[PDB]
DNA sequence: TTTTTTTTTTTTT
């Protein structure tokens, strides 16, 4: 039983993983070295008669739902394919963003349709990555041997294609599936020490061996949150696990300004780290981050960070020494930032996290699963979980509308009617107005807009 | 195994 990559992308008919829907789906097996091993894997999703794509989206991909109607699967059958591939045994499931954007889709997708949410990224030797902070990490810590791409302003960037075109390798979401693979290469090739250190820890008990909560011990962390103009990086102390989020420590970044941690309360704290940057005056911003155990970010020893790196980065080493100083010799912030974080939708599709499932209610929608969809209206299963008959609902009206009875026949309008309101069905029809006079010279994106109209038409 | 819709930021469609 051999470990092996599964290098994916998808394209969507929007951003939100839960709210839009999938239109392409696009993978590729690799052995550990990444040398291809299988046959591409290319597929499409119907997008069922309740949702209408974004605008601009399909702009994007240049996928209509037509294109996807005409060459795609009904939802279930798509989540089907996605799955037996995820959940081959030693299969480490990467992308780009992925555990940020696509992961997301990969949730809901099985949610939707009766998979395990998770069970892919963990049982049967499984795992996931994903190379975005993996670039990120490289160009701030050991950025030799790699082109960094910059922007009208200076600033280091990491959209794939920027990153591919540096390089000299290469929207396509098998074309990305190379180019994410490609990345890989290219950093295993030029940097596979920091390589093997980003790989490795993703585990999160290697993580938590490099987390010393109670000694405050510096780290240095790579991650978008902290913007291009710093590199993405700064060094941080870690002062306490999240009260309420087992995957979340809490962490203070010793490059800010650790005064309003000094001198504020907890509640004021808390009113002031939620205030827009905007509508910030000429008070502080709080300096503590969330660092997600599960998301494979990037945490290594202080000293990992060059002397010279930091200079490059312009970050200043003795500031951070300062507040770590600062920190360590007034224990209180620490119950102070704690407490920030110990306070605490009708739509089913957006429910995903309200929680796990009963043992119950996990053995009935197994056997959801393993039936033949004509079959369903037989079953008569009870569920606990109040997600679930909805659940049960959207994913036969979706996908097998052709089994449904005159009840849920009219449930089923009733639905489309809430959604395709006159009000929405109006802000669509501008929408696509709005961006037919912004590209009117523009044969592609007219045709695109004019086929999204048309669709529109056709299915409301 | 997980964090949904207050903040940071940048990328993903
Ligand atoms: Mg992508």
């Amino acid at each position: 039983q051999q470990s092996t990559f599964l290098f994916h992308d998808y394209e969507t008919f929007g951003t939100h993983p839960a709210l839009d829907r999938p239109a392409q789906f696009a993978a590729i097996r690799t052995d550990s070295e990444f040398n291809v091993i299988g046959e591409p894997e290319v597929f499409y999703c119907k997008p069922a008669d309740d949702y209408l794509p974004q605008p601009g989206a399909v702009l994007i991909t240049g996928i209509t739902p037509q294109e996807a109607r005409a060459k795609g699967e009904n939802e279930a059958a798509f989540a089907a394919r996605i799955h037996s591939l995820f959940t081959v045994p030693k299969t480490c499931i990467l992308g780009y963003n992925n555990v940020r954007f696509d992961d997301e889709v990969t949730r809901n997708i099985f949610y939707r349709n009766f998979y395990d949410p998770y069970a892919w990224s963990w049982q049967h030797d499984n795992s996931r990555w994903d190379l975005l902070d993996v670039m990120r990490a490289c160009y701030a810590l050991r950025p030799e041997g790699i082109n960094w791409p910059e922007n009208d302003d200076g600033l280091p960037s990491f959209r794939l294609e920027h990153l591919t075109k540096a390089n000299g390798i290469e929207h396509d979401a098998m074309a990305d599936v190379y180019a994410t693979i490609a990345m890989a290469k290219l950093v295993k090739t030029r940097q596979p020490r920091l390589f093997d250190y980003l790989f490795t820890h993703r585990n999160k008990h290697k993580l938590m061996a490099l987390i010393d909560v109670p000694q405050m011990k510096p780290l240095v962390h790579v991650s978008g949150m902290f913007g291009a103009w710093r590199g993405n990086t700064s060094w941080v102390a870690p002062l306490a696990w999240h009260p309420e989020n087992r995957n979340a420590v809490i962490m203070v970044d010793l490059a800010g300004d650790i005064s309003p941690l000094l001198e504020l309360d907890s509640d004021t704290l808390r009113e002031r780290l939620y205030t827009a940057k905007t509508d910030l005056g000429d008070n502080a911003a709080v300096p503590v981050k969330l660092v997600h155990i599960n998301k494979c970010p990037v945490l290594a020893q202080a000293n990992t960070l060059r002397p010279e790196d930091a200079d490059r980065l312009g970050i200043n080493r003795q500031h951070c020494l300062d507040n770590l100083k600062i920190l360590r010799e007034n224990p209180q912030v620490r119950e102070k930032v704690v407490a920030i974080f110990a306070e605490a939708s009708d739509n089913v599709d957006a429910q995903l996290y309200n929680g796990f499932f009963s043992d119950a209610d996990r053995a009935a929608m197994k056997i959801v699963l393993e039936t033949e969809p004509r079959n369903l209206p037989a079953l008569d299963i009870t569920f606990v979980d109040k997600r679930i008959e909805k659940l049960l609902f959207n994913y036969r009206a979706r996908n097998f509308p052709g089994t449904l009875d005159y009840a849920e026949q009219q449930r089923w309008l009733e639905h489309r009617r809430q959604v395709f309101t006159p009000e929405f069905l109006q802000g669509y029809a501008d929408e696509l107005q709005m961006l037919v006079q912004q590209y009117a010279d523009d044969k592609e994106k007219v045709a695109l807009l004019k086929a999204l109209w048309q669709y529109a038409e056709e299915i409301v």
